[PDB]
C-alpha cells in the first residue's frame, strides 16, 4: 500500500529531471571520488525541478550563502557552475549562479551526510571563524593552507552540531569563536574544542 | 531507463517511514485544511528516516531555529510536536523537541512552496523584523493582531525572496529594517516594500 503510494510520487518527477541530475551525479563523483550519500539522487532531483519550476514562474533565486560557498567549497561551487552548463544543454533554461551555489551545498551535504539545514549552519560557523580570524590577527588568507584550514573547521563545526568529540594570540582569537558559538547556537565550546581550535588558528597563521 | 533507477532508489526507504510520513502529511491536512505541496511526501519521508537513523547513531539533531518556529509558526509546530509522538508509538523512537520544529519547518515549506534554504531566511527576516520593532516602540507583542502581524511579514519575506511584488514612527523602524536586509540579504526595500512594512508596523502596535 505503503510502497505504492509512494511509487504514484514518481509520476510527478519529469523524466529529465531524473537525467540531467544523474549526469550531475556522475560528473561530481569523478570530479571529487568521495563518496557521495545516494540520498543525493532525489534530493538533486526535487531540487532542480523546483528551481528549473520557479525559474519558469519569472521567480527569482537567491542564494543567501553564495558568497561563502565559493570560498569555502571550491571543488563543489565548480560543479555546480558545470552543472548549469549541464542543465542549459539539456532544458535550454539558464539558472542563476545562485543555482550553482545550492547545486555545490546539495554536494556538500551528500559528502558529509547531513540536512540542508545543518549545513547552512556549518558553513556561517567556519565562515563566522575565518572572518574571526582575519580581523583578529590583521591577516589576508590566500590557497595552501588555506583548503587545510576550512576542511579542518567544517568537521570541526559538524562535530560541534552532532555531538562528536575529537599560544594566548591565537586562544584569545579561539576565546571570541567560543561566545559566538555559545550566542548564535547555544552550544559552548569544550577544552578539547578550545584545543583544536588554538592550533589550527596558530598553524593556519 | 531513468524511471526504473529511481524506482530502485525507493528500496532505500523503509516502509514504516513512508507509513508514519502519511500519517503526519494526513493529520497536518486536517489541522490547517491549507493545502500542501506533494513535495512533503517525499520531503517529510526522508527527513524522517534520516533524523531516526542519524539518532540510532546516538548523534544529536540541533534546531538553530527552534525558539523561533515555536512562536512565528504556532499551528504547525503544534503538529510537529504531535508528529512526535505519533514517531515514538511507530517506531518507539524519542526524537528531542528539536525535531518537532523540523518537521514544522518541512511544513510551513509545503504551504509556501518554498525549499528549506529559503524558508530559514524567510524565518530569520521575520524574527527580526519583530524584534526590531519590539525593541523600537518598547512593546511587548502576546495571540490577536499578532498572528495576522506574522502572517503579513511572512508573505512580506517570501515576495523579498523570489521577487513578487505587492507615520515616522513606525516608518523609521521600517527603515532599520531596510538597512538591515540590504545589508544581510542585499536587498533594498522598494517605496511599497516600506509602505507595507510601515503601514503594518504602525498598525500591529
Amino acid at each position: 500500500g505503503a510502497m505504492e503510494k509512494f511509487k504514484t510520487l514518481l509520476y510527478d518527477i519529469p523524466i529529465e529531471c531524473m537525467e540531467v541530475s544523474e549526469e550531475i551525479i556522475s560528473y561530481a563523483k569523478l570530479q571529487l571520488g568521495k563518496k557521495l550519500n545516494d540520498s543525493i539522487y532525489v534530493s538533486l532531483t526535487d531540487h532542480i525541478n523546483f528551481a528549473i519550476q520557479r525559474n519558469q514562474k519569472g521567480l527569482d533565486i537567491k542564494n543567501a550563502l553564495l558568497w561563502e560557498t565559493k570560498r569555502l567549497y571550491k571543488d563543489e561551487f565548480a560543479i555546480g557552475k558545470e552543472a548549469l552548463v549541464m542543465v542549459k544543454n539539456k532544458t535550454g533554461v539558464s539558472l542563476p549562479e545562485d543555482e550553482a551555489g545550492f547545486i555545490a551545498l546539495h554536494i556538500v551535504n551528500a559528502e558529509l551526510n547531513e540536512e540542508m539545514p545543518n549545513i547552512i549552519n556549518i558553513t556561517k560557523v567556519m565562515q563566522e571563524i575565518l572572518s574571526i580570524v582575519k580581523y583578529h590577527f590583521k591577516i589576508e588568507f590566500n590557497s595552501l593552507h588555506y583548503y587545510r584550514f576550512v576542511t579542518h573547521l567544517k568537521f570541526f563545526a559538524q562535530r560541534l552540531f552532532n555531538g562528536t568529540h575529537m599560544y594566548h594570540r591565537a586562544y584569545e582569537c579561539t576565546k571570541k569563536i567560543q561566545t559566538y558559538i555559545e550566542r548564535e547556537y547555544e552550544h559552548k565550546l569544550t577544552s578539547d574544542e578550545l584545543l583544536y581550535l588554538t592550533i589550527h588558528i596558530e598553524r593556519v597563521v
